[PDB]
């Protein structure tokens, strides 16, 4: 094929001007995005049954919706949660690589027929099915610095004509807000109710009655008499409009005359739909707006159209109302790109530098300036067709592959100066020969490479997602790196090249260096066997590293925001949970004032449930300008906030930092659920949950830090009806539960239109009257003729202990147990303990692994499989490049020369055993692979064709692949070097990635060089 | 033709007729499925000991083992040899007539005194400012 | 009795329910056991 | 193009002077002037 | 049924159109709203 | 027809790009398909 | 499958006729088939 392109330039040109054609316009049609799907597809089932338990709402939504959650394909699993507020929390896992359309409208359709089993509020608020997905993109708040208008109106502002505006932006369409818009609150009042002997029941039903929509046809209509003329729409009464009409609502009227309005029994406003979360920003209130991103759209283009559009949006606002972002990592992204790039750069700038350092020919030096771009745009095309995107792991990816493009690029001129230099001959000749010595070497690498790197896109589970982008990025680079150097770097050697006081000292010394390293070779090959010895001691220490390195999954790093918990005990008020919110928030405004920039504190929405004991404040810091030095850093920031709230004690104030992917996190972690499989019930789960509790505190060695995820029982107050005592009293049953409900849970009655847009009416007890126990007593009911039977004589009162979160895991009730292994110890050892404990429990309990400790038990034996399959290929490749069974065993022994550097500086660094280093681990082993096969091919090529003997011909080869060996180890350590030395603005993945690989290139280059032609020389010995 | 496309317009068409139909007819339940004609397999359960009866063997299984199997992947329908149990209740025409009493006047009982009722909480949103409990109403449960 | 969904394959589904009942198995009530009066799979893998 | 509309105006207060509801009201004024589907019918073999 | 144009327009035209965003392919979309009370959207895809 | 009209230009464009990269391939030469591509302009005054 | 002689008939009341109509037309057809035995073997009638 390189003769083909020699005698043919212009056809090379083409070939690389549609390669770079086709890289371009992918550039150009490439979404962006932080990182690409991961987690699999899951479909979240969302009810809402205002005023209920824990347990009503089970019983009544999450068993029913369960039930009927079947003949749905590719599901992994379900689990369900139900909570004390009222709401129902199922989440459908499935398959990776189901589209979750279809899951979802079979989700949808299927429970779609569970609809008329469910109660009749929980379909009037409605059952919400939608992908859980991961494209959160952005955080809005609008705020309210000149302090007239509420959280209400700032919600219903955002949602009348903001949230509409926004979901019509260029990207996505999908947008959530944080609050609600207006509602017709009616507040009764028990003491009017009680003096016009009226009940919630008359005020529901009169409201039912007196705002609502009726058909009444038209004049004329067909079928008309003979001789019609007119025809004209009939109207009749339509829905209340303002808050008055809504007060002249007439309930009843007296026995003497006079009328009763709901104005004279009620309080009438226009509040929220509900109270139970309280958004600030900086102590006043504010309004978030929560924008996801649409599938195939650029996460920059996103957010720079939805920031214009805001910006478009702001003249027409009314007094204070000022966009800001609490959260919003667009600019890392933006940043990581750009580093990313510039590393590319950079590296192609140094490869000049190189080439020009050892070769002294302009023209040559830029043969791979010219080529290396190419094959780069050709990767990014291949990335377009294969329906990925640019994201963190796929241009990292490119980096990874970069030092190989740079390693081909580089030898492929090196060789083709060597042999214009000693033979003496033409361009075009030297560049015939010197591709005919390498040309089949660089097709059994691309084999080789293609084996090592492909059978690690075939790992299962969401960690597989992960490793694909990398094993698809690199092989498609080294693909299209081997194509470039077999079809445009020859003709530019062959057309561009021309036949032939710093340079000449630097020409010296290496000339100096070459022969005392031929001399140690020489002399390394007849003292053979220490050497031997040598490497086993390096195997060992390999062997011992790796198994001494800690785990991890990706590296957190400072994306310039981080999160708080707030959790006070059970049975804490929301006043109580604002309270330590402020004492938060005071604190990082003011103990924190150059480093923090806002502070948003959503009240109620807690971390582990919502309620009102809970809360969280999210923290978006200055930019990583703004704050120098590693003290600035989101990690030490996170332990001094810690530290700073382990004094408040009336509440459990945590302060962490984002993981680097929502979906997943604790790679040494694992999920556990406790289930009941016999009807137990509720306290028995319970009590076993506490026995293997306390089984697992008996083993500090293995299990770290268990909890169980979820809610303690609290305190409830029991109202038990008497039905004698009632129906003696002659009350109804449906009238007592009736005006219980609507007094103190709320009951949404009907809807009105304001402002041409449809809102919910609700009716609820004032404050005052449903505070306390006591506050029963002013509730009376009607009973079947006009008294007022008080509440208090026909019930009674009590306290007991219930469940404010109930969780089942498959249809069945369970508990759920985080746990985390020992430091020491890896997390397949700590699951085998946890199952051995949950053997010894009492009888109808069993377990389950669950998210990603479910995908670690069915897909965490992947791995050795696949390595064997890749040695076992890269075996035939070799011995088919070389023609002996032997020879490969040669080249295969450079693997643990390239481990063992990259254990080495992750273990000097502090860096754990993640992604990025296993892939850099496997570039390094890769780019050394190639140095070995390069030196055994031209070592038997000079046995075969020359005659030479064994010590001469393999001395020979080290001789003349000495050059090209430490190029491109100097080239891309100067290029990774960065890497290394980086802080701040994404550098956890940059430092993860160039130390392992950094120090995985330096001990490869400084050992293969001494220990590939002793392996050469044991294997041709020994064998033969 | 891909099953799937085929089941959400048959659904998306049978939406329109769900309203239509009986309340009876809803509360049971109207399924659709893709599935075969014939039986995959049957898969029986029985009891040694000679305890259980056909009801509480089929119970069990409608009540232990039916919805997980009904959820595993490629299974388009199960079809439970049996039923689960239920509240049976047996009504005298006789003792029905001597009290005056009626079916709808048992049915209207069963209804107002096995409801599972919302009744709200202690202390909820928007609280009286300074609140301090939080806490659940219960005040009827399912019989059991 | 249990009909597979169009489209899918009866033995991996076969295994699935096999697969199923034996975690089901170590909670069941004393004496209750499971037997297999009709399989249509047994005859495929004997054939192949 | 806009048309002329009828509008017809109920005083609630003055219905119920008279002892009128207002849902029999409105079914009345529904059913009248505009059709009313009550329920279904078999003709011949066919549900209308 | 029942609703003009300008009552149902805002009822339930503008609450579904506002939810029609997000899906990929769209061309355009379109709506008309009845006196009668009928509702008509129609969305357009990219053609292929 | 606005989308038909707004892409015949980068229709051409491409059109032209690939004939003369396929001609320069083939002939071996930037010479040949550059005079190649100065005959269109009369093909296309022909058709107009 | 079936059989490779069976046939699946199917007969349909096109007109309102009605069921005892439908039933006496099947009765006659199954009458009229059941005279020629040489070639229709075992015509039943599916339903009940
Ligand atoms: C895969 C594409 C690259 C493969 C290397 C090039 C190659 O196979 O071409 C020549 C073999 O004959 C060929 O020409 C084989 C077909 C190569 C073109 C594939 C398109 C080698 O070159 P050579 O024939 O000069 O050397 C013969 C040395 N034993
Ligand atoms: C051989 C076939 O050509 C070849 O080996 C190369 C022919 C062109 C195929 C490569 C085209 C690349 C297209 C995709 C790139 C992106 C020609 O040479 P020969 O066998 O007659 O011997 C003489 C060589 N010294
Ligand atoms: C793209 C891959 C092909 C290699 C790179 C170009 C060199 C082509 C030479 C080989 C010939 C075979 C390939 C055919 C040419 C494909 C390029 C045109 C594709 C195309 O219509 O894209 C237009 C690019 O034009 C603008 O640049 C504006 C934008 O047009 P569009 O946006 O309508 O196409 C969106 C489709 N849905
Ligand atoms: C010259 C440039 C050549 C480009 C080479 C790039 C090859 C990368 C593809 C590697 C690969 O097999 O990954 C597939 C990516 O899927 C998407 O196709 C896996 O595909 P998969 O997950 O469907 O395979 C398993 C189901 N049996
Ligand atoms: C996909 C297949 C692409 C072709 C791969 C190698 C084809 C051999 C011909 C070739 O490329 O030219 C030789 C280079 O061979 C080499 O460099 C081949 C050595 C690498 C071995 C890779 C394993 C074999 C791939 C085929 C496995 C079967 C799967 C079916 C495609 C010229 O030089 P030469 O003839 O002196 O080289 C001794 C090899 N015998
Ligand atoms: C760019 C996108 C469009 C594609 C353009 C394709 C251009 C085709 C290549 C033309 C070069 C000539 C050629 O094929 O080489 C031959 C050499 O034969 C040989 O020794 C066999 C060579 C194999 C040719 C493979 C053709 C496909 C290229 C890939 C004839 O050479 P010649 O033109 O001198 O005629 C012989 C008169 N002495
Ligand atoms: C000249 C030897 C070619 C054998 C391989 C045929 C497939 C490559 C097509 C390109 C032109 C030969
Ligand atoms: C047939 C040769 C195609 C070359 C362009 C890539
Ligand atoms: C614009 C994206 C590249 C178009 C050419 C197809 C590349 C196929 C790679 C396999
Ligand atoms: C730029 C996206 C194109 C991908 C498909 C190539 C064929
Ligand atoms: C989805 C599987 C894709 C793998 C395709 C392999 C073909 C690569 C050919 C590259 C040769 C230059």
């Amino acid at each position: 094929m390189p003769n083909f392109f020699i005698d043919r330039p212009i056809f090379a040109w083409v070939i690389a001007i549609i390669i770079m054609l086709a890289g371009g316009l992918a550039i150009l049609k490439l979404p962006v995005a932080q990182y690409p799907t991961i987690a699999p597809p899951a479909v979240t089932i969302s009810a809402s049954y205002p005023g209920a338990d824990a347990k009503t709402v089970q019983d009544t939504v999450t068993q029913v919706i369960e039930q009927n959650m079947n003949g749905i394909d590719n599901l992994m699993y379900m689990s369900s949660n139900s909570d004390s507020t009222g709401t129902v929390q199922i989440t459908l896992t499935f398959e990776s690589g189901t589209d979750a359309d279809i899951a979802q409208v079979q989700v949808q359709n299927k429970l779609q027929l569970a609809m008329p089993l469910l109660p009749q509020e929980v379909q009037q608020q409605g059952v919400s099915v939608e992908k859980s997905s991961s494209s959160f993109l952005m955080v809005v708040g609008v705020i309210n610095t000149d302090g007239t208008m509420t959280q209400e109106d700032i919600s219903d502002y955002v949602a009348a004509n903001m949230k509409d505006a926004i979901s019509r932006t260029s990207g996505v369409g999908d947008v959530q807000l944080f609050g609600s818009q207006y509602a017709m609150r009616i507040w009764m009042n028990p003491n009017e109710l009680n003096k016009f002997q009226l009940t919630p029941v008359d005020v529901i039903t009169a409201i039912k009655a007196q705002n609502a929509q009726v058909a009444a046809g038209q004049l004329g209509g067909t079928p008309p008499v003979k001789g019609q003329q007119l025809n004209a729409s009939i109207i009749a009464q339509t829905r209340l409009t303002s808050t008055e009409e809504f007060g002249k609502i007439l309930l009843k009227v007296n026995q003497d005359g006079s009328r009763v309005l709901l104005r004279d029994v009620a309080k009438i406003e226009l509040g929220g739909e509900n109270y139970d979360i309280i958004a600030e920003f900086n102590g006043q209130p504010a309004s978030g707006l929560g924008i996801k991103l649409a599938t195939g759209a650029n996460a920059l283009d996103t957010a720079a159209a939805i920031r214009a559009e805001l910006a478009k949006m702001e003249p027409f606002f009314p007094s204070g109302l000022k966009i800001v972002y609490p959260y919003d990592t667009t600019p890392f992204v933006k940043i990581s790109i750009h580093e990313v790039v510039k590393t590319l750069v950079e590296a192609i700038i140094l490869v000049f530098l190189v080439m020009y350092l050892f070769l002294q020919n302009f023209r040559a030096t830029l043969i791979p300036t010219i080529a290396v771009p190419v094959v780069l745009l050709g990767t990014f095309a291949v990335l377009a067709a294969f329906g990925f995107s640019i994201n963190t792991l796929t241009m990292f990816g490119m980096v990874l592959a970069i030092g190989l493009l740079v390693d081909d690029a580089i030898v492929v001129v090196e060789n083709v100066e060597r042999v214009m230099a000693e033979e003496g001959l033409p361009p075009k000749e030297a560049t015939r020969k010197s591709m005919g010595q390498i040309q089949g070497a660089l097709v059994g690498i691309a084999m080789v490479l293609s084996a090592v790197f492909v059978p690690m896109a075939f790992f299962g589970g969401s960690t597989g997602a992960i490793y694909r982008q990398f094993s698809i990025t690199i092989v498609s680079a080294m693909a299209l790196s081997v194509l470039v150097a077999l079809i445009l770097t020859p003709a530019l050697c062959a057309t561009m090249l021309k036949p032939i006081g710093f340079f000449g000292w630097f020409n010296r010394m290496f000339e100096k260096s070459t022969h005392h390293y031929t001399d140690s070779v020489g002399g390394i090959l007849r003292s053979t066997g220490r050497y031997l010895v040598l490497y086993l001691i390096i195997v060992v220490g390999m062997a011992y590293l790796f198994v001494r390195l800690p785990s991890s999954f990706l590296p957190d790093e400072d994306q310039g925001v981080f999160m708080t918990m707030v959790q006070l005990p059970a049975g804490a008020t929301q006043e109580r949970t604002q309270k330590v919110l402020n004492e938060v928030t005071h604190y990082y405004l003011t103990k924190e004032k150059n480093n923090v920039e806002s502070v948003f504190a959503v009240n109620g929405f807690g971390f582990a449930g919502r309620g009102q004991n809970t809360g969280i404040a999210f923290v978006s810091l200055k930019d990583w300008a703004d704050r120098p030095g590693e003290e600035n850093k989101v990690e030490a920031i996170t332990m001094r906030a810690t530290r700073a709230f382990s004094q408040i004690k009336d509440a459990m104030v945590f302060a962490f930092n984002l993981p680097a992917i929502v979906e997943l996190g604790t790679a040494t972690g694992f999920d556990f659920e406790l289930i009941d499989q016999a009807g137990l019930g509720h306290e028995k789960l319970t009590q076993a949950r506490n026995q293997l509790l306390a089984e697992a505190a008996k083993h500090p060695d293995m299990l770290t830090s268990v909890r169980p995820n979820g809610l303690e029982d609290t305190p409830q107050f029991k109202i038990d009806i008497d039905q004698e005592k009632a129906q003696a009293l002659g009350v109804s049953i449906n009238d007592i539960n009736t005006t219980l409900g609507a007094a103190w849970g709320g009951s949404y009655v009907n809807d009105f239109i304001d402002r041409g847009r449809v809102k919910k009416v609700y009716v609820m007890s004032e404050a005052k009257y449903r505070m306390l126990p006591d506050d029963i007593g002013d509730w009376y009911v009607r009973a079947a003729d006009g008294q007022m039977v008080p509440f208090s004589a026909f019930s009674s009162s009590r306290w007991e202990y219930g469940s404010p979160r109930l969780e089942r895991y498959n249809g069945l009730p369970s508990m759920e147990i985080l746990g985390q292994a020992a430091p020491g110890k890896s997390t397949g050892e700590a699951m085998e303990l946890m199952e051995q404990l949950a053997s010894k429990l009492p009888t109808g309990v069993g377990y389950d692994w669950t998210g990603m400790s479910y995908q670690e038990r069915l897909s965490g034996n992947q791995a050795p499989s696949l390595y064997a399959i890749s040695l076992i290929v890269v075996f035939l490749c070799l011995a088919a490049l070389y023609e002996s069974w032997s020879i490969p065993f040669s080249v295969m022994l450079v693997v643990p020369l390239g481990v063992i550097g990259a254990l080495l500086a992750a273990t000097f660094r502090g860096l754990t055993n993640d992604v990025y280093f296993q892939v850099g681990l496997l570039t390094t082993i890769g780019l050394s692979a190639k140095n070995a096969i390069l030196i055994v091919e031209f070592a038997k090529d000079l046995m075969d064709k020359e005659g030479k003997g064994l010590i001469e011909a393999t001395l020979d080869a080290v001789r003349m692949r000495l050059r090209p060996i430490l190029m491109t180890s100097l080239a891309f350590i100067l290029g990774v070097m960065p890497l290394v030395i980086s802080t701040g603005a994404g550098s956890g993945a940059q430092n993860a990635v160039g130390t392992g690989v950094m120090g995985g290139m330096v001990t490869a280059t400084v050992l293969a060089i001494f220990f590939v032609p002793v392996f050469f020389v044991v294997v041709r010995r020994r064998f033969s």
